[PDB]
């Protein structure tokens, strides 16, 4: 019903009962406070409009799927789609004050893998990790999401720019339906309307992961402010991150980017639309060089478009670098 919060949790690993189990970093701050994990969502008059961009340092996201402060974004992918490597990039190359990661998923090895990454991360002093393995009860794995959110809500009340990660929403939904069987559902919507930007405080930008083998994918997609879709076909071809921008959306995109950005994003998106039609024409074996000047122009733009989309997971790009690169690729 109550969990521990405060800056003293920075660098700590929290289990489904709210106790510090391990540490990936130590800070000089010792503050520990207690707040309930089932907090009422902010009123509509309590929330501020989503207007400032949450820069991620990932070229395809910042340019075509720009996130906003307080936005809730979905990450849709199958297993082995590099969903974990994408969240490592989001934590590494964004600029949030505090990162709150909630793992309600897998086995001890995947949790330890996240801690091992955090032990060598540049943001370890700003990170909190709440975990729930397969060995815990369904009630405990549900509570790991509420503990992670309540921890993020305290930092937001202090005025921090908080990034919340929940991996995964479906293994929360699995634990959710198991809990419902004991009683004989609706904690999903109230859980993911808790993030946002407060007029009187900071903001929580939340990234929720759902796994594709789906009905649950259809429910969450209309609740969130957008979704990022990791095609493992794109991963099979060697493009990382495997984000397919043509099937992804940020519903606050035009609210948080300016007119010049919007125009370049539209020109790039149609360039990619013409690119994938050429891939179909090529796969059909009906592309002959020199026979169509428009197709030849599109063909010679494949390499520069492919290199703008691809990004080494250890490199981050500023907004001006991203806009500079997408400027060159559309000319």
């Amino acid at each position: 019903l109550h969990t521990q919060v405060g800056r003293g949790l920075l660098g700590a690993v929290v289990n489904p009962l709210g106790e510090v189990t391990d540490k990936f970093a130590v800070t000089d701050n010792s503050e520990i406070l207690y707040r309930p994990v089932d907090n009422a969502p902010p009123l509509y008059s309590e929330r501020a409009a989503i207007e400032k961009p949450f820069l991620t340092g990932i070229k395809v996201i910042d340019s075509l799927l720009t996130c906003g402060e307080g936005q809730r974004m979905g990450i849709f992918a199958s297993a082995g789609c590099g969903k974990t490597f994408l969240m490592n990039m989001l934590i590494e190359h964004s600029g949030a004050d505090i990162y709150v990661i909630g793992l309600i998923g897998e086995r001890g090895e995947e949790v330890t893998e996240t801690v091992d990454y955090l032990k060598n991360s540049e943001k370890k002093s700003r990170c909190v990790l709440v975990y729930a393995t397969s060995d815990y009860s369904s009630v405990d794995r549900c509570n790991a999401a509420y503990i992670a959110t309540a921890i993020a809500e305290f930092f937001r009340t202090e005025g921090h720019k908080v990034a919340l990660f929940i991996d995964s929403l479906t293994r929360y939904a699995r634990a959710l339906r198991d809990v419902a069987l004991a009683a004989g559902f609706d904690s999903l919507p109230r859980l993911l309307e808790r993030p946002g930007k407060l007029k009187a405080g900071g903001s929580i930008t939340a990234f929720y992961t759902v796994l594709l083998e789906d009905p649950l994918a259809e429910e969450v997609r209309s609740i969130l402010d957008g979704h990022i879709y990791l095609s493992r076909n794109l991963a099979q071809k060697g493009q990382f991150p495997a984000i397919d921008s043509l099937k992804s959306i940020s519903r606050v995109f035009t609210q948080v980017v300016d007119e010049k950005h919007r125009i370049m994003a539209a020109a790039f998106r149609e360039l990619l639309s013409e690119i994938e039609e050429l891939r179909t024409i090529i796969d059909f074996g009906e592309y002959k060089p020199g026979e169509n000047a428009s197709q030849d122009k599109i063909y010679n733009k494949i390499s520069v478009v492919e290199s703008f989309l691809k990004q080494d997971y250890r490199l981050g790009f500023t907004y001006e670098q991203t806009m500079e690169l997408i400027g060159e690729t559309i000319r």
